[PDB]
């Protein structure tokens, strides 16, 4: 995208339609802070969920947030690939200013 930040924009975890389930998801936002802090530190996931059905914009993301630029910047490279429950992980910047908020599309 643009210039590179500490966040992680992730693509090809959830479903639109399985992340309904609470005694599951925040398991698999510790699932993945297990995985990913072995490139630095996640600060923190960002998995925005439906709405009772309701599609939302930036639904189907994820994107992770690190405590510096030059960590994440070797985690998005190192796990292009991964798996982050069982498909493949795509990875890409994004930018914090909508990262802090709801801004996702």
């Amino acid at each position: 995208g643009g210039h590179p930040t500490e966040v992680l924009c992730l693509m090809n975890m959830v479903l639109p339609e399985e992340l309904l389930d609470d005694e599951e998801y925040e398991e698999i936002v510790e699932d993945v802070r297990d995985e990913c802090s072995k490139y630095g530190l996640v600060k923190s996931i960002e998995i925005p969920r439906p709405v009772d059905g309701v599609e939302v914009p930036g639904c189907g993301k994820i994107f992770v947030e690190f405590t510096s630029v030059f960590d994440c910047q070797k985690a998005m490279q190192g796990l292009t690939g991964r798996k982050f429950a069982n498909r493949v992980v795509v990875t890409k910047y994004c930018d914090p200013d909508s990262y802090h908020r709801r801004d996702f599309w």
